[PDB]
């Protein structure tokens, strides 16, 4: 269930946030916010010799575990939450080198004696959170060892643990018994589905217990010499259903030929991605006359030849190769004889953020945004901190790297993102951000909120189709992960910023008469207060098209206002996207450009996270041919297709928007429909 793996990943929690917590108040970070409150992170970072990158992720965490809060001056103060730390004693960090894999095979005696009554007792605690995060330092390492030989199963052929010696039964037996994985009905140990799940998904934080060397130097990492120093399945089940979609395409002719894999690694993906081509789509039904080669690219040797054996038994290819070099890579496979590099599929799972940094290239492109409220973090090789607006900007000429060697079967990538730390703590052990955010920042990855890597895609040519990308966790309001197949189109979309006013002003006089442009003052406020909020498409350089938007308290709020107060409407705070407008150029009508931009706007409103819908209130344009008939039973008129007649509430309804209501006199100026805005909402489903 998700309840559990919550448990889970509370468990990963502690062990990645108390070596932090111990490290910050071993070097003084509480006794010192304890003094001086309000500080700035290179406030503290000169009174502390920290390395402020490192360090800064570790009040990230700190917030994000809400022993922080961060003013709008963005200085740091204690919580009642952080007074706990004094109760942690140091001596837990001996857990992350014990030999419980000895221990197990009855050979370490009763090792896990003593920790084992700390953790039946709450670790002295009056907090059952930070006894969960303590926990797990003892957790993770067993349940590794525990699943080298699935140890943890019920009692019919092997009675729970009973391969094990009498003290390891004692032991871990009083301790499955507080954790609740195993209850001693009828006088015997037997398994709970708590415990069962618990050590079937051990693998999940096992996986990632391999940050241990750096979370036993992370005093150095973090106010030291840290030059020294340096898991869901349908991730990519969803992976697999949008590769069925294009192997699946009208003629067998025009698929791809080869699937590249970026980072291949070991290689699971791509014998993954066969496997379903090969027994599911047509393709694997048509190979013999339509060769399907797969491709291997990454840079590290080790994992060529582990991909060498793992597609052994493929058609494949392996070559030597960087993400921030795909012009390398049409030249490798032209060294390996591959002339048409049109007819390559292109794949990657989960390493644009660990691409090797290139700084920013285009200065003009890094200054537009270098005031934009991004919530990146990340670190350079000196451990000191990247600013989020260079580190963007570099996402940007990276993505358009590629985009430059993209071709009509697009790039289907996979990544992974960070969160601001109010929405962590809102979810905290609902997603496994607080420690993957965390170490991925301090082993200089590079991570980006999920709308501004799609946005960073878009601002270089490539957008996602909507139907084979896919967002996680589906079910919360945050995106952490995204699918997207990124298509190439020969336009770009991007963020409107102050310097558009003259032509975003020269835009709203050719797409509406003097009695519905929008105020140019109004456009101002616009993009004053809505940063993120305004996208404009360009085409060859001219902007043609444009939507704008802001944060509502709630629909409500709309549905009761006239068009003039809609700036007083305005809530940063705000769980409903109100939109303002949409413009396209007349002379770049009837291409879809609108429609396309519109359903942009949509999925960057949905990674956003918050945003439960997308309201607005427009306008009719062909009322006053039908104003006889009332406007209820106007806009329940059908054209040839079974889509509304009037275009303007057409294109929203066929974009999936819903007709909420008829707003009485909202413009008054709009003569045409006697002042009637009809307002609108669309789905936004997960
Ligand atoms: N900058 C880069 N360019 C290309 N490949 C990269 C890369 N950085 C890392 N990789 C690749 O990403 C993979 C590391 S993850 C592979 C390990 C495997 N999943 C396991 O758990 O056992 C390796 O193939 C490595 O070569
Ligand atoms: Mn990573």
């Amino acid at each position: 269930s998700n309840a559990m793996l919550q448990k889970i990943n509370r468990y990963t929690h502690g062990f990645v946030a108390v070596p932090v917590i111990l490290a910050c108040r071993e070097k003084g970070v509480f006794e010192l916010l304890a003094d001086e409150s309000p500080l700035s992170l290179n406030q503290m970072v000169e009174h502390l010799g920290a390395n402020s990158g490192h360090f800064q992720v570790a009040l990230r965490m700190l917030e994000s575990l809400h022993w922080l809060s961060r003013n709008k001056e963005l200085k740091y103060s204690l919580t009642a939450e952080a007074a706990i730390h004094n109760k942690i004693s140091e001596d837990i960090l001996q857990l992350y080198n014990l030999p419980i894999q000895s221990y197990l095979e009855g050979k370490q005696g009763n090792l896990l004696g003593r920790w084992i009554e700390r953790s039946c007792q709450l670790w002295n605690l009056d907090n059952p959170l930070m006894a969960d995060f303590l926990d797990g330092l003892l957790v993770i390492p067993l349940l590794l060892a525990l699943h080298k030989h699935n140890l943890l199963a019920d009692s019919e052929d092997k009675p729970l643990l009973s391969s094990l010696s009498s003290t390891v039964q004692e032991e871990l037996g009083k301790l499955f018994l507080h954790l609740g994985w195993a209850d001693l009905t009828a006088g015997r140990l037997t398994i709970t589905e708590l415990g069962r799940f618990m050590g079937e998904r051990a693998l999940n934080t096992a996986i990632v217990a391999s940050y241990t060397p750096m979370l036993s130097r992370i005093h150095d990492v973090l106010f030291g010499n840290c030059l020294s120093v340096f898991q869901h399945q349908k991730y990519f089940a969803d992976l697999e259903e949008s590769i069925l979609s294009v192997f699946n395409q009208l003629p067998l002719e025009e698929q791809p030929k080869y699937i590249t894999d970026m980072g291949c690694g070991d290689g699971t993906l791509l014998k993954r991605v066969w496997e379903t081509i090969q027994f599911k789509s047509a393709r694997g039904k048509a190979l013999e006359q339509y060769p399907l080669r797969l491709i291997g690219v990454d840079y590290n040797e080790a994992s060529l030849k582990a991909t060498t054996r793992t597609l052994a038994s493929l058609p494949h290819l392996v070559l030597q190769g960087d993400i921030g070099n795909p012009e390398q890579m049409v030249r490798s496979l032209e060294a390996h004889g591959i002339h048409d590099p049109e007819n390559i599929l292109h794949i990657r799972s989960f390493l644009d953020h660990d691409r090797l940094f290139i700084p920013p290239q285009k200065r003009n492109e890094l200054k537009e945004r270098a005031h934009l409220p991004y919530q990146s973090v990340c670190v350079d090789d000196q451990g000191e901190l990247i600013p989020p607006h260079v580190m963007v900007q570099s996402l940007v000429e990276h993505l358009e790297r590629w985009s430059q060697v993209v071709n009509k079967h697009g790039l289907m990538i996979l990544e992974v993102h960070c969160l601001e730390p109010r929405v962590v703590y809102q979810f905290l052990d609902k997603s496994e951000n607080l420690h993957f955010d965390a170490f991925q920042g301090f082993s200089q990855q590079y991570l980006v909120e999920a709308e501004v890597f799609l946005m960073s895609a878009a601002q270089v040519g490539l957008f996602p189709k909507l139907e084979l990308s896919k967002r996680y966790p589906k079910t919360f309001p945050f995106t952490r992960i995204t699918l997207n197949y990124f298509e190439k189109r020969p336009y770009k979309i991007s963020h409107a910023y102050l310097s558009d006013l003259p032509a975003l002003v020269d835009l709203e006089v050719k797409c509406w008469p003097e009695n519905l442009r929008a105020s140019t003052h109004e456009i101002r406020r616009r993009l004053e207060l809505n940063p993120q909020g305004n996208l404009v498409l360009i085409i060859e350089d001219q902007i043609i098209g444009a939507i704008y938007s802001q944060t509502i308290t709630s629909t409500e709020a709309l549905e009761n206002v006239k068009y003039a107060q809609v700036p007083t409407l305005h809530t940063p705070q705000g769980s409903v996207i109100q939109l303002l407008a949409l413009n396209i150029l007349p002379e770049f009508q009837a291409r879809g450009l609108g429609n396309e931009l519109r359903d942009f706007m949509l999925y960057y409103c949905t990674l956003k996270g918050g945003i439960e819908s997308v309201v607005g209130v427009t306008r009719c344009r062909n009322y006053v041919n039908y104003s006889q008939m009332p406007m209820m039973e106007y806009l329940k008129l059908h054209n040839e297709q079974r889509q509304l007649l009037d275009p303007i509430v057409g294109f929203h309804v066929s974009g999936g928007a819903e007709i909420r209501g008829i707003i009485a006199n909202y413009r008054p100026e709009d003569t045409d429909n006697l002042g009637m805005g009809i307002l609108i909402e669309y789905n936004l489903r997960d």
